[PDB]
C-alpha cells in the first residue's frame, strides 16, 4: 500500500548523458549508439537570438566547432546534421551503455520521468506530465537543456522529451526526439507565452480510483451523472473534457474498485462543488492531475 | 525555476538488485563487494509467521538453500550469517558494479530516495523522509522487501533504509544496513502499531524558503518572533521543536532571500493559527515537510553526481 509519484529508475538514461558545447554555450546531450541528440540553439550567437537562421548557422561549423564530452572522454565528432528544432552529432564511438530504447511522441495528459542534468551529469529524476498547453512544470536551471524525459515500461526505454525553454510562468517547454516541439513554441527569443492550462480531468479520476484502492471511501456518493452533464459542470472549473476514450481507460479501475466511472464522475463533481472540508485524498489537500490510469494500475497492481 | 519532489539518480543502485529466494519467498538483496544482503525473514515460513527464532532456524539452512539470481545469471552462495535483522549472504563473485559506498543510519527528518524492487529488478524511484515516528510512507506491495533506501554525496552512494514490514495504517518500517530497525518494531507477526506522527518543522522552513526562491511570497508578513515563542505553537500544533542548531542550519537560506529564520517562524505561525485563506505555496495547499534544508539547496543550485 502507498501512492507515491513514483519515477522510473535512471541508470538506462544516465549512461546516455554528454556534454556538448558550441561556443560559449554548453548544455547535455544524448548519447545513443554513434549519434548525440541535442538541442539546435547550442549554434546560436548572443547576437543572434531573436531570429536566428539555424540552417546558415550550420553551415558554417566544423565537427571540432562541437566539443563533446562524456564523462572524462572527449568524443570526435565526424559529422553534423539537423531535424527539426534537434541537432543530430555523430561521434566516432558507439555507446557501449545504450539501452534498448525508442522515440515516441506523447500526448497532452501523459506522463514521464525526467532526468534533470548539468555539464552531462545528473543532479535528479522527478516525475512529469505533458499539460494540456504543452507545457510541463519541471524543475530546470541553467544548463539543463537537453536533459529528456522518458519511461520504461517494461525494458525498453521511450524518451518523449528533450528540455529547450523556460517560459516567463516558470514553466517549460521542449521537443520530442524529432525535434518538433510540443506546442506552438519555437526555439527564438520572441515573445512567447503558455495558453492557460487546464485539469486532466481523467487523471483526476485515476487517482480517485487509486484512494479508493488505497482504503479511501469518503469522498464516494449516492449519485451518478450523465457524461455530458459531467462536462458541462467540470468545465467551469476549467477541467478538460472527458470523452468517452476516457471513459474506455478507465474500465479496468471500475472493475476492480466496483465503482462506476459515471459514478466516480459524480464524486469529483462533488469535491469540485465542496472541497475537501480539511480531510485529504492520498495526502494531498487538492485534485491530483498528474498520475494517469497506466500509472496507477502499475503501481497498485 | 521550478521545484519537485526529486529523488537522486539511481544508476549507482540498480547494479546492486538481485532476486533472493528461500523456501517459497522471494524478495530482493542488496549485492555489494562478494556479499548480498537482505532481510531475515526471508527465512520464515507460513508456519513459522508468527514467532520464530531467527538464532534456530538459520542454522537448519545450508548455503544452496538460498538462490540468489543477478538477471538471469545464478550466484553461488558460499556463506551465510546474520546481523541483527538482516541476512549476509557471501557469494563466490563480487559484484563489478559495486560502487563507492557506505552504511549510514539516518535520523528523523531526514530524506533519502527509494529504489523499489520486485524480483530482483528496479520498477521505481521516490523520495520518503523518515518520520518522527520511525516510519516512512512508501509505496511498497507483495515483493518489495530488500528494497532500499539511499543518498548520494559526490561519488559515494550513503545506503541508509532496507525495507521489511508494512503496518496496519499502510505506512512502512524498516532497518539500516546493520539490520537495526528504524522505531520500535521488530520482523514477525505480532500486533505492532505506528504512534502519533508530528511535523517536521526544519523541513517546513525549507520549503517556504524554496517557495520564496520560486516567487511565492504571499505568506510574507513583517513580524519575527522568538525561538521560545514558536516553539510553543509548534508543540500546539504537533511540529516538532525548532533547535537554535536548526536556525543555524537554514542560514544560507535566509540570507539568500532575507528572511530570517524567526521572521518565516512567524509567517509559519500565522499559517499553522489561520490556515491559507485558499492559496497554495508550490502548488500544495498542505505544508510539505518532505524536503530538508540542503535538498531545496540542492535542487535550486543544480548540484550533480559523479
Ligand atoms: C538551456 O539550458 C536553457 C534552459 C532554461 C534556462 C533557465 N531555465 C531553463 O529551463 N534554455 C535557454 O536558455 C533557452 C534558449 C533560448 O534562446 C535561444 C532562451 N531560452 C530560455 O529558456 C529563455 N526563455 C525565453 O527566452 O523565453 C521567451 C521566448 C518566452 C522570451 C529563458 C532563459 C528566459
Ligand atoms: C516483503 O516483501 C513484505 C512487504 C510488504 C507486503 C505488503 N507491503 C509491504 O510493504 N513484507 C512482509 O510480508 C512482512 C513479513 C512479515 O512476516 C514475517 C509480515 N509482513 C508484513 O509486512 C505484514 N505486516 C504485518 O504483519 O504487520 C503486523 C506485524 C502489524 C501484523 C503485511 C503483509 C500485513
Ligand atoms: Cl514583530
Ligand atoms: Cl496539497
Ligand atoms: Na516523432
Ligand atoms: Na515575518
Amino acid at each position: 500500500s502507498g501512492f507515491r509519484k513514483m519515477a522510473f529508475p535512471s541508470g538506462k538514461v544516465e549512461g546516455c548523458m554528454v556534454q556538448v558545447t558550441c561556443g560559449t554555450t554548453t548544455l547535455n546531450g544524448l548519447w545513443l549508439d554513434d549519434v548525440v541528440y541535442c538541442p539546435r540553439h547550442v549554434i546560436c550567437t548572443s547576437e543572434d537570438m531573436l531570429n536566428p537562421n539555424y540552417e546558415d548557422l550550420l553551415i558554417r561549423k566544423s565537427n571540432h566547432n562541437f566539443l563533446v564530452q562524456a564523462g572524462n572522454v572527449q568524443l570526435r565528432v565526424i559529422g553534423h546534421s539537423m531535424q527539426n528544432c534537434v541537432l543530430k552529432l555523430k561521434v566516432d564511438t558507439a555507446n557501449p551503455k545504450t539501452p534498448k530504447y525508442k522515440f515516441v511522441r506523447i500526448q497532452p495528459g501523459q506522463t514521464f520521468s525526467v532526468l534533470a542534468c548539468y555539464n552531462g551529469s545528473p543532479s535528479g529524476v522527478y516525475q512529469c506530465a505533458m499539460r494540456p498547453n504543452f507545457t510541463i512544470k519541471g524543475s530546470f536551471l541553467n544548463g539543463s537543456c537537453g536533459s529528456v524525459g522518458f519511461n520504461i515500461d517494461y525494458d525498453c526505454v521511450s524518451f518523449c522529451y528533450m528540455h529547450h525553454m523556460e517560459l516567463p510562468t516558470g514553466v517549460h517547454a521542449g521537443t520530442d526526439l524529432e525535434g518538433n516541439f510540443y506546442g506552438p513554441f519555437v526555439d527564438r527569443q520572441t515573445a512567447q507565452a503558455a495558453g492557460t492550462d487546464t485539469t486532466i480531468t481523467v487523471n483526476v479520476l485515476a487517482w480517485l480510483y487509486a484512494a479508493v484502492i488505497n482504503g479511501d471511501r469518503w469522498f464516494l456518493n449516492r449519485f451518478t451523472t450523465t457524461l455530458n452533464d459531467f462536462n458541462l459542470v467540470a468545465m467551469k472549473y476549467n477541467y478538460e473534457p472527458l470523452t468517452q476514450d476516457h471513459v474506455d481507460i478507465l474500465g479496468p479501475l471500475s472493475a476492480q474498485t466496483g465503482i462506476a466511472v459515471l459514478d466516480m464522475c459524480a464524486s469529483l463533481k462533488e469535491l469540485l462543488q465542496n472541497g475537501m472540508n480539511g480531510r485529504t485524498i492520498l495526502g494531498s489537500a487538492l485534485l491530483e492531475d498528474e498520475f494517469t490510469p497506466f500509472d496507477v494500475v502499475r503501481q497498485c497492481s
